[PDB]
């Protein structure tokens, strides 16, 4: 066991999934730090250093990292793999990014199984000496992710179908909303320039009042102020922050992808009174 294979990912969700497949034979690090906004991140010379010292770079694609392709042109002789191949996208519904793929595919546990398979294939391709370890680790982790779906689905099924309205800040939850049958309301369709402008707030306030939606949420990498404004003006409670674009730190309450899905579903369910 000389030097461990080095994997660099664009953001923290992929870091944790890949580290579970890598186990003990590779070290996986994320370019972005926990809590950092990932869509419009501005890479630094230090990020270039980290990616250039890697043996493999993983990214989401599907229009998530607006910075990645320009950044990756600075990197020489390091293979890359997009980890969303074979996932059917949901289009963004409005705004300047309307009609392109919504990038947040990992919020569906069923899609996470495809993430796992793509990361496994990339590790086996570029570090074939450890293929048996990657294959064994991916099979074990896929078992855990597959078993995750049923209790989450049952928990959210307790909310009456007509009341399944998921009101968030970024429209980052479209794939979870599809899996578990939620209608989707948001202050902006994808992180970008305008987040919480008028027009956006007014529309969301209208749907909340018409449908008596009981709760609204923010997310961990963006400002909670628009969501709290919406809850102040309506009958909805502020349900707290959901985790989608980033894990917490390792010593925080959302250290893993499994903990992210669990925490987000639990926070939604609590917002609806379980
Ligand atoms: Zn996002």
């Amino acid at each position: 066991t000389a030097k461990k294979f080095k994997v660099v990912t664009t953001f923290t969700i992929i870091q944790d999934i890949a580290q579970n497949i890598a186990g003990d034979v590779a070290v996986v690090e994320s370019i972005t730090k926990p809590g950092a906004e990932i869509h419009d991140y501005q890479p630094t010379p230090r990020d270039i250093v980290k990616a250039q010292s890697a043996d493999l770079i993983l990214w989401n694609g599907m229009n998530l990292e607006r910075w990645f392709e320009k950044f990756f042109e600075s990197i020489k002789d390091v293979p890359s793999a997009v980890v969303t191949a074979g996932i059917t996208p949901l289009p963004i519904r409005e705004g300047p990014y309307s009609g392109i793929a919504n990038p947040h595919a990992w919020m569906s546990p069923s899609n996470a199984l495809i993430y796992i398979e793509n990361i496994r294939k990339a590790l086996v391709e570029h570090d074939p000496a450890h293929a048996e370890t990657y294959n064994r680790n991916a099979q074990a982790y896929a078992e855990k992710i597959k078993a995750l779906d049923a209790p989450l689905r049952e928990r959210l099924s307790r909310i009456p179908a007509e009341q399944r309205w998921l009101v968030t800040s970024e429209g980052a939850f479209s794939y979870l909303a599809k899996d578990y049958g939620f209608k989707e309301v948001y202050l902006w369709p994808i992180n970008a320039e305008q987040q919480g402008i008028p027009q956006q707030v007014r529309h969301v306030i209208d749907i909340i009042r018409e449908n008596k939606i009981p709760v609204v949420f923010s997310e961990s990498t963006i400002s909670d102020k628009p969501a709290k404004q919406v809850s102040k003006e309506t009958g909805a409670q502020y349900g707290g922050v959901l985790y989608v674009d980033s894990l917490s730190g390792e010593k925080g309450p959302v250290p893993t992808y499994i903990s992210l899905i669990n925490m987000t579903v639990d926070t939604i369910a609590k917002g609806f009174g379980q």
